[PDB]
């Protein structure tokens, strides 16, 4: 072990061990991920090249072949319950998107739970074997947000009782759902429902694209691959275009709606709730790597006759750093929180669900490359393991929802309670403070309040600027339109409350006292680091004055230094096994530079 | 053309190619730029593969050989002047790292500023034919920022009248060098000087590593290529191990210091002037692609039922980009006041460079993502050209000099020019503001100006009497610089903000056509106004303004973004980038996207094969 490493690991306040414990949920829960992991760590079948000195080609490869021997070892080895199949996939797949994640993710729950008990014996099974391999197609090369503006067709034609599908234009061809190009055999297609002469809105197809056996693509279909990403090259994104493909009027979808044999018509949270908590994993990842390689790595000097210091003790890379470390665990328990009411639990939720994805996706983004650039220049190198996690993480903001348009969705809820509150109502929830219309900056519940009148406040501006508008466009929409940044900042500001206040209340049911003591350290941090990057919104309003804030930007550096001594133990804390950091500065064991050189020589440029 | 492409160009305020001329600096650079690119554009030997559907070793290929093909047309047509090199080399290489920049930049240049005649006619001549390519090996796995603490020794022989190069450790390894890889057979090598007694610290030495001929390693150098890294595929960013490896003492560098055949021993900031324009380009480049593609995509509502808007209607897409557009003309304009002053030039300049170097570099980092996001998906496909921008562009925050560093160097300056002024002598330059230490008008690039100064010198005043708290309290300068190094860099931001809104101010008073006189104020404004908004605390604070001036600041900025709506596409089309320089399926001038879009996936790699 490095003797830095050692060293920060002794010194620690607090048992990390218990920390894991926490963050997993409970002791065996920890138990039960380290043995599925431990399961995979020495099998073969899940070793490979380093994925950087592959062609794209062949990573698709890899991870095809990866994704289809773990279906059968999970099957083998009995893994059922869906906690433990993410342990299993995630360990499996290194933090990379794998190939068969619609199959799994979409195609199958989607059968389980939106088809009929003919289509279930018609399509389960064989999609279960993996002798049908299902996608996910929604998004246009035209259409994304906007699925009302989808081309895609599905006319009903009642001589046959048959769906005729459509892609009738260039833009209307289905483009990113992943396994389409390659993998999939089948695609599950949102399409615009036409029977008789009318338009009954989106519906949701069984479409078989390429012959079982031989994979050649069916007449009428054409598919394949949208080409090479930022990341993702492990998955073949795929193209489909549709010429009038007909297929059983059966394998509509018709939990909510069905056409009758005449052509008559009859009248997630999960996933972005799932999206937080992989904002908090990658942005816990890069902390990890980051923090680790900041206390091994020595550079330039404080005292001038004196040996090169760790840089993790300069206060700029300690202010690079630390608030990101604090800003992963509020997301680990916003994280948590969230997967833990979703279970007990509607309008706030989708809003609020919709509000965090955006707000930790954005975060976390950021987060991750602010701890490669604080790498220096060995950060850039794929030996860091942090541009992958970029890469692979940072579509998170774009897919399930466009952060932007997701804030705009929070907006429209947070209007909605204002003109319920103005109205002489009661509202409810994380919402309760619009009911309501000095400072202690050790306090948790004090922080929590003072985030509370800074939402408040941009909430109140946003609907009033919403009503001026209103009273003075052509139309309401014109008036959202131009009120839409401040819309944004309410939904914002909305969400970071909401952070502070779950970070704040996780810290009374931590039974560790050393371990509540130092979560509490980061849970300050988050807060008044946030109230030093937002001072303005803090002090219009009065929520806070001058010498308040001067106070708060003295106690982030006091706190800066209280983290330096734990930061390692805090980031050997979230338990990632080296072959999931991907990371020769990120070793668990601090050896970098005997490793580096190894990696280097090993790289394809020296064959 | 698209047509929404046609009616924004029609109805734009200003001449766009009476811009190019501004940005190129006159209308003969201008005609001039097009003629090297377009006779560039022409020539079968400088057009290869997408690049996107190269590994990385066909990526270096591709990359040695048309900066190979370069050295030769270059000198054939007589290309000499520094601006026509660089307009030539940018357009062969697409915005990638060109695999001879240390050689051409670094080797060659050092040899005619340094060496002796002896060293330049053994050395300087075969390497202006190719056959010597030289690369310059600074900095080591275990050292790039604190170059005292470099591990690599020449040690000085008196009898054999040798040096001997070595590299004790695994972390003395030289790493990163452009060309170390496998291009270059010759390094100029910076090492700790030790001569019979002890070390006279840091100097150069010309250490041949490969055979001229077989390319083949030397003895006692081990070579390599360190790995696949973000971006940078096109280099062989390499290492270099030196096993006690010997060359003759005429190969030290002497011009300032020597060392007799009896071991006797006696006696960045053009780079960084260069990154600013950089950073200007990166970010000019990223805006062209997000906002034609913001004005070729249409999505969503605002009536409902109406048609799906041009996504550069809303106010969101607007604010993601015209504060960047805003930014890219801002930095523009930094980058030409940096050309123009260091031509002509009682220190200012290292200062002001590393801050300014630091300032441009990490914001046009942030607006090239911000951009990329700004398309959505597509953004997201290489088909964008943006990843690329990004990736190449980014390590400009990391290598001469790390920004955090040079925003310190920044505020060494700020704090000595405060020292100054509070001990009665007065600065002068950029930080002559700080002299004067004890209603703003939000439509006068002046009075913005003002605003900014008033904010530089708050935190500067904070900064210095921060310091001297934790001078007197720990008794050691160093660890109160370190105590106090977060405030100090936000010193040099605000130092480096202001002077960026002061030469965009000045800028405005030079422009001779009014149309885009306006335009340009109109941006100047929007970058002043958003700095502003975004940083509201900093103006609120000591009474600069008030919470209602914060509150106009912010209904202005959403009036600029309307009028500048109208001249957005212009305004990218007058940074002239053709579309093989942008890269970018999205963001072509003819705004033809989704067809060339279908037409570049299908022809991409996993579609040799039907069944993979
Ligand atoms: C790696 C990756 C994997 C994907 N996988 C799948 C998949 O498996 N299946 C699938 O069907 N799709 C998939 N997608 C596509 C994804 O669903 C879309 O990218 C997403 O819906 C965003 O839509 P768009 O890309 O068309 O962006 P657009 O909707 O075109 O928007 C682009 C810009 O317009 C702005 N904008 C749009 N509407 C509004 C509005 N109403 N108000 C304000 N601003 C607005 C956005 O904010 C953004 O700034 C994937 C995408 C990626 C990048
Ligand atoms: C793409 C690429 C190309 C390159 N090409 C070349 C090349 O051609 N030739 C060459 O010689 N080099 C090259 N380099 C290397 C480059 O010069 C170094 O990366 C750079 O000097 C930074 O030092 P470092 O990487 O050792 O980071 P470090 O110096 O180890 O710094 C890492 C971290 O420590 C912090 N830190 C360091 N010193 C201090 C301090 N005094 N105060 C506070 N914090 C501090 C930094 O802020 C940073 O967050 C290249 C690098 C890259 C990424």
């Amino acid at each position: 072990m490095n003797p830095d490493l050692r060293r920060e690991r002794d010194s620690a306040s607090f048992n990390p061990e218990l920390l894991t414990h926490i963050l997993d949920g409970s002791p065996e829960k920890t138990r039960r991920r380290r043995e599925i992991e431990n399961m995979i760590l020495n099998d073969p079948d899940f070793q490979h090249e380093d994925l950087n000195f592959l062609t794209r080609s062949q990573r698709y490869e890899v991870a095809v072949r990866k994704s289809a021997i773990m279906v059968k070892k999970m099957r083998e080895f009995g893994i059922a319950d869906p906690d433990e199949i993410m342990w299993f996939k995630n360990f499996v797949h290194r933090g990379r998107p794998e190939p068969l994640d619609l199959h799994l993710g979409m195609f199958l729950p989607t059968l389980l739970h939106q088809a009929t008990a003919e289509q279930q014996e018609r399509f389960f099974m064989p999609a279960w074997n993996l002798e049908i391999i299902g996608t996910y197609a929604q998004t246009e090369m035209g259409h994304g947000t906007h699925l009302r503006g989808l081309e895609t067709t599905a006319t009903y034609d009642p001589e046959t009782q048959e769906f005729i599908l459509n892609s009738p234009t260039v833009t209307s061809i289905k483009w990113w759902p992943g396994g389409l190009g390659k993998t999939s055999n089948h695609a599950i297609v949102l399409a615009q429902l036409i029977t008789k002469g009318k338009c009954y809105g989106l519906h949701a197809f069984i479409v078989p694209i390429r012959e079982i056996g031989t994979h050649k693509p069916l007449p009428g279909i054409t598919v394949g691959d949208i080409g090479p990403k930022f990341g993702y090259d492990e998955i073949d994104n795929g193209y489909l275009k549709m010429d009038n493909h007909r297929i059983p009027r059966e394998n509509m979808l018709m939990k909510y709606a069905q056409v009758k044999p005449d052509g008559t018509y009859v009248k997630m949270v999960f996933v972005r709730s799932f999206l937080v908590g992989e904002a908090a994993r990658a942005l816990s990842k890069a902390c990890t790597i980051a923090i680790r390689y900041s206390a091994v790595r020595h550079q330039s000097e404080i005292k001038p006759g004196e040996p090169e210091p760790q840089i993790l003790d300069f206060q700029t890379q300690q202010y690079k750093l630390f608030p990101l470390l604090a800003t992963a665990y509020a997301f680990q328990f916003v994280g948590a929180y969230m997967k833990e009411t979703y279970h007990r639990i509607l309008p706030e939720l989708h809003a609020l669900t919709a509000g965090l994805k955006a707000f930790t996706s954005w975060t976390a983004n950021t987060g991750i490359e602010a701890c490669r650039m604080a790498c220096g220049g060995h950060g850039y190198s794929h030996c860091s393991g942090l541009p992958n996690i970029y890469v692979n993480f940072t579509p998170s903001c774009t897919f399930e929802g466009e952060n932007t348009v997701m804030m705009l969705q929070t907006a429209r809820f947070l209007m909605k309670s204002y003109d319920q509150v103005h109205s002489g109502k009661l509202v409810c929830g994380m919402v309760s403070y619009l009911n309501d219309l000095m400072v202690d900056i050790n306090s948790p519940e004090s922080l929590t309040e003072a985030y509370k009148l800074r939402a408040a406040r941009l909430v109140e501006i946003a609907a009033k600027n919403l009503q001026k508008e209103v009273i003075h466009r052509k139309s309401k929409e014109v008036a959202w339109n131009l009120t839409s940044v401040d819309l944004v900042r309410a939904s914002e500001a909305h969400c970071h409350y909401v952070v502070v206040k779950l970070f704040s209340e996780k810290l009374l049911k931590i039974q560790d006292k050393a371990i509540q003591a130092v979560l509490r350290s980061l849970c300050l941090l988050y807060s008044l680091y946030g109230i030093s990057q937002n001072a303005g919104d803090f002090l219009q309003g009065s929520i806070m004055t001058e010498p308040q804030i001067t106070q708060v930007n003295q106690r982030v550096k006091e706190l800066l230094t209280l983290i330096r001594s734990d930061a390692v133990a805090l980031v050997d804390a979230f338990d990632f096994q080296d072959v999931t950091l991907g990371s020769v500065l990120g070793r668990y064991d601090g050896n970098v530079y005997e490793n580096l050189f190894e990696w280097a020589k090993n790289s394809p440029l020296n064959k």
